[PDB]
């Protein structure tokens, strides 16, 4: 069975979004970071590490007005005991109604891939949002690529792709847009 319930009423009409954490969102790494958004102790074989998570810049702007124009799905390759506390920390606004992590994905050729067909939303008001072309080769006309993102703290890039999905959270099918 599906990878997500049934869509709660509040969501039910709107276009499904899933949404990467890691280069899409924020930003995290085992060597220090000076001026660090959050700092998460994650355990491994029995020793905790610190991790020093940076948050990509507008991203909150950016995650409280998706959580608004869709029901949006958190899928990471991660461990859960490291994207979970960093999903309590960036989502202020109860934007994820779910969280999915590397068990949920397939492993495909050396790539960890979001099999939107697992999710159990109608494919044509489902959008994927990674900066990881792999994670979407089976589904590349569901996609909204985004770059890649480190440090740089100019980057606009979930500022510039609002309008885009400003109009997509009203289409009654994705591909009229996207193209299959
Ligand atoms: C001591 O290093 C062993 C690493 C064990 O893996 C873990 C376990 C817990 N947390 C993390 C933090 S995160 O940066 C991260 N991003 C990843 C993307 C792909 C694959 C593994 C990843 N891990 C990692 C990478
Ligand atoms: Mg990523």
């Amino acid at each position: 069975q599906y990878l997500l319930p049934e869509a709660k009423a509040q969501d039910s009409d709107k276009i499904c979004v899933v949404i990467d954490l890691d280069e899409t969102l924020v930003h995290s790494s085992f060597k220090p970071v000076n001026n660090a958004d959050f700092i998460i102790p994650v355990e491994i074989d029995g020793v905790v590490h610190q991790v020093y998570v940076l948050k990509r810049p507008h991203v909150d702007e950016f995650l409280q007005r998706m959580g608004e124009l869709f029901e949006c799905v958190l899928f990471t390759a991660s461990l859960a005991k490291y994207a979970d506390p960093v999903a309590d920390l960036l989502d202020k606004w109860g934007a994820f109604r779910a969280r999915l992590f590397r068990e949920s994905c397939v492993f495909h050729r050396g790539n960890y891939v979001k099999d939107l067909s697992r999710l159990g939303r109608d494919l044509r008001r489902v959008l994927i949002l990674d900066n990881s072309p792999a994670s979407y080769v089976f589904h590349p006309d569901n996609a909204v690529p985004v770059a890649s993102w480190f440090d740089n703290m100019s980057d606009t890039e979930l500022h510039d792709l609002l309008p885009f999905f400003e109009q997509l959270s009203r289409v009654d099918d994705v591909y009229s847009v996207l193209r299959q």
